[PDB]
Parts: C-alpha cells; structure tokens; sequence
C-alpha cells in the first residue's frame, strides 16, 4: 500500500514498507539516520518499488545524498532494494556470510563486505554493526546508535504483539535464544529497540522474544 | 476503528482516530496494566471509540479498568467520560480540569486533586504533574518512573508537526516554559508519547520548543 516514513529522534526515520500477506498487511521497517555529511540507511524497501519511494522521500525532505545502505540480511524485506539503490550509486555494504547467501539465493551482490563488528562514523553520526548470532537467519546483524541509544534488531526481534516467531524455515531456533541475550548484554541502556514487524518499544521487546523462544 | 499496540511489558496506547481539516489525526492515551487492575490514561475520543476501548480492556487485559485519568478538558482525552463512568470506573482529575469540564459541558468528575501526586496501584507507579498552561491552560502529564515513559497528551508535538495545531483554548505565552519544566523534571524519561502523532525519544521536547521560538 506504498512507503510511510515516521521521525523518532531529530535524526532517526522509520521507513515502514507494505505487502498484503494472505489475509493482512504486513510491515516491514528500517531506519533513515541524516548526519551532517549525508543520509545513512538500514534497510532497503520491501523491494524496488518501495526503495524507489524511499530514495525520492530522502531527496525531497532531508535533501542530501544517501551515502550507504547496510542490510540486515539477506531476505527481500530487507534486501531486496538493493538494485534500486545501486543503480543511484549508493553502495550496499553487508557482512561476508549476508553476501555469501544472498550469492546462494540470485539476490545481489553487495559493493563492500565486512568480516568483523564495525563502529564507524559519518557526519558526527556513529554507527554499531554487530553479530550476536544465527536467530531468524544464520546472518541476521543489528545496528547501534550509542548516541540517541536506538537498537534495530530487524527480524531477530520481535514486536510486543506477536504471539509467535512466525516463519521458521530459515530460522535458527537454537541459536535465537543466547542471540537475544547477548543483544540484552551488549546494549543494557538501550532506549528504542526496532523490530522489523510490529510497532517499536522499550527493551520489553528483547524479553517478549526470549519468551516466544521459551514456549514454542 | 480502535487500535491498541504495546510499547512496554505492562504498557499499551490506545489510538482513535477522526479527520480535522481534511487530515486524518490520532488521538494517544495509555492504558497501564497493574497487580490489581488497569489505569487509563485518557477516554477515547468520545462515547463509542470509549466503550471499544473498554471492551478491549475487557477482553485481552481480562481485569477491571480501576481509575481513568483524562489529561485535560478537550474530547480527545475526555469524550468518553460517561462510558467509562456508567461501568463503575472512577474518573479522577486536577481540580482545574473539573473546572473548566464543568465549564464546557463535559461530565462531573468522581474526584479532583489540586496537588502533585504521586501515586501506586498493583506494584506500578505514577505521577501526575502539572507543569503550567500550554495546549490548554489545565494539561497535565502522566510518569511512570519504573520505565521512564513521559505521556506528554497535547502539551507535546510529535517530530513531524509542523506547528503547533489547535490552539484555540491554548496559552502560547505559557506553553514554552512548560516544556522547559518536563525537560528538567524528566532529564532521563526514555520515550515520550505525545496526543496526536508518533511517540520518540526526548527529542520532542526540544522540537515543541522548536515551533513554539518559530511561530
Ligand atoms: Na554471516
Ligand atoms: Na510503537
Ligand atoms: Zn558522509
Ligand atoms: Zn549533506
Ligand atoms: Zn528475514
Ligand atoms: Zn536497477
Ligand atoms: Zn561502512
Ligand atoms: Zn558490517
Ligand atoms: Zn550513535
Ligand atoms: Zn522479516
Ligand atoms: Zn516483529
Ligand atoms: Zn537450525
Ligand atoms: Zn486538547
Ligand atoms: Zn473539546
Ligand atoms: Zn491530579
Ligand atoms: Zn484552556
Ligand atoms: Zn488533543
Ligand atoms: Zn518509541
């Protein structure tokens, strides 16, 4: 039903993609961050069409350049915008094993990958990058910003609202549990934690997830 | 048209919706979930958005609603005065609210308190605070200390207002240093949720104060 876009900090977007599942629509979030040197994203669209908006929104209200984009993972509602954004010239920069899978699967090719936990800065604006743990997928990243203390768990965390983990097929149940505990240990001051799902909220969402994990 | 999501472990927003000068706007409360009952932070916007929100609460909270706690006099936050009142429920509010209700033909109140309150039901804890006219000349914002969640009603703007909307009954001169009292009274609040747009960090404050130099 297109791209909607919510402010959370005075530098922080939620880009909110849409696609109609069987019965309901489902959503799927990233960030935006503008620093003073350019616009950062986490994410893709929900595929091209919704990156294309995405890149159009960016252009008309922040007007600045996106500088680059990291996904989460491999899967679409994370990924599969990529081609939109690297035919701007905006480099797609993953891990190694995102861009090992998303080779597995005929998604694209990221520009840069990076084999190690990454703190990096643009525009007085500092980054995390890390990698707790196979959970939804074996190579499912979250991303810090120790500054305004946000956390985006993409599709490793789940919303207040979910009653379940949803699809398991790619998933690693196994692994998923000690994921989430090492985010709960990394980021114990964490304000905002974002899934990719369901509505944000506090750190209740990293505890809502170990619970689905411990009763399925 | 109702719609409930939570945003911490005992923690929802009911959100109601209507259109205002061609744009659609939402309308925040709280609902808060506690050992012995729920409180309400808010009516609906009005008698039926009310009764859904109570049958919601009904329904999914399966407890009792123990008090309601409007914010200020104006529709959004107190429509659904007589609704929850015809269920038993205790509407309680700052004294001036139960003025300035009674002035505009709002119901009567169960109780007023004319002080700061802090107060605690089923382990949760709120505080009630008064921190001069803004948005109206009687809004009040809700804490809960335990999470560090600031309801902020009408007296805050979300990060995409673009001015400051109704002021009609609002006190302009006011509302600036209103603010600047939340931003030291609540230096460490985590989220602050405002009435009529999406909830952020305390970067709403600083962005009322933002369209309150600018206006
Ligand atoms: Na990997
Ligand atoms: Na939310
Ligand atoms: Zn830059
Ligand atoms: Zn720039
Ligand atoms: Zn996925
Ligand atoms: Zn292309
Ligand atoms: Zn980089
Ligand atoms: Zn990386
Ligand atoms: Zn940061
Ligand atoms: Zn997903
Ligand atoms: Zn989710
Ligand atoms: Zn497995
Ligand atoms: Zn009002
Ligand atoms: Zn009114
Ligand atoms: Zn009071
Ligand atoms: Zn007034
Ligand atoms: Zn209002
Ligand atoms: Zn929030």
């Amino acid at each position: 039903q297109q791209l909607e876009v919510t402010k959370i900090s005075s530098k922080v977007w939620i880009h909110t993609s849409y696609k109609t599942y069987h019965g309901t629509v489902v959503p799927s979030h990233g960030l935006i961050v503008s620093t003073k040197e350019g616009a950062v994203l986490i994410d893709t669209g929900w595929g091209k069409e919704p990156t294309e908006e995405l890149l159009t929104w960016i252009k008309t209200n922040l007007k600045q350049p996106v500088k680059v984009c990291v996904p989460t993972h491999w899967h679409d509602d994370k990924l599969g915008g990529m081609e939109a954004v690297q035919r701007q010239g905006v480099p797609v920069v993953t891990s190694e094993l995102t861009a090992i899978l998303a080779a597995e699967n005929s998604k694209g090719t990221p520009d840069v990958t990076f084999a190690t936990d990454t703190t990096f800065a643009i525009g007085g604006q500092q980054l995390e990058v890390y990698f707790p743990g196979g959970g939804h997928t074996a190579d499912n990243v979250v991303v810090y910003l120790p500054q305004q203390k946000i956390l985006f768990g993409g599709c490793l965390v789940k919303d207040l609202q979910a009653k379940n983990l949803g699809n398991t097929a790619d998933a690693d149940l196994k692994s998923w549990p000690l994921a989430i505990q090492r985010l709960q240990q990394r980021y114990p001051k964490a304000k905002v934690v974002v899934p990719s799902h369901g509505p944000w909220g506090d750190q209740s969402l990293l505890s809502h997830t170990l619970s689905l994990l411990q009763n399925q």
